[PDB]
């Protein structure tokens, strides 16, 4: 599992990267371009819920008990990561609900912007987010 | 805003040919073939999205004197839309939604490609109803 959730970070970064080569990206006819963003949207919408749930695996796996939150709230989630030291920051990851909950806008080119300008970003959290995982 | 419906729809099928060509995306970089897919992907769920908020609209709007079309239920859109020869084939619509919930699994390239290839019925039938909307 941990796995999954490193190979789709690393797939995420990939892509990003290719993207990131302003020289082969501009020469791309407009829908490979858009086309590109959107995968790299959906690739984001990935690593998000899978670090959700790689987060509330190990939570669960060190809390005093699983009744508690895995019932309850985002936010409770987030303090609680941020107490085991998962995270670093719940702000980005509040942001990153918020940027999650309207990628289904995203067949708005703006909107795809958006999301897009907010990725390199999230890279960084989530790389954090994970290293922890792995220890 | 059926222009939206119009313009996801269009932008799904102009990804979709462009990564038909096969001499041009065989070619390709391995990140850039699977950005594509799974970019493909995110759009096949706008597209099936708009498409059952617009059938809900028109029932909506249709001869309900606004009677919060909210007991509604995927179904009951799905069976008044078939009413109104909106769709004209339920068991399809009823499996995009089985597809649309497993495109979050979508990272795993396989279970990528399984959905992809789903792709090209989807645009008959959607834009069938397409066809129906305009009018």
């Amino acid at each position: 599992n941990l796995n999954v959730l490193d190979a789709a970070f690393y797939s995420l970064e990939q892509t990003v990267v290719q993207i990131s080569d302003r020289n082969w990206f501009d020469m791309q006819p407009s829908i490979v371009q858009d086309t590109l963003i959107a995968g790299a949207i959906q690739k984001f919408e990935f690593v998000y819920e899978l670090s959700l749930k790689m987060m509330k695996r190990q939570l669960q796996q060190d809390a005093i008990n699983t009744d508690d939150i895995g019932a309850y709230g985002f936010k409770d989630i987030l303090r609680e990561a941020l107490r085991f030291g998962l995270i670093g920051d719940m702000s980005k990851w509040v942001a990153y609900r918020d940027m999650r909950n309207i990628t289904s806008h995203t067949y708005d080119q703006e909107k795809a912007m958006a999301v897009y300008a907010q990725i390199d970003d999230f890279l960084i959290e989530s790389s954090f987010l994970l290293e922890q995982l792995r220890q």
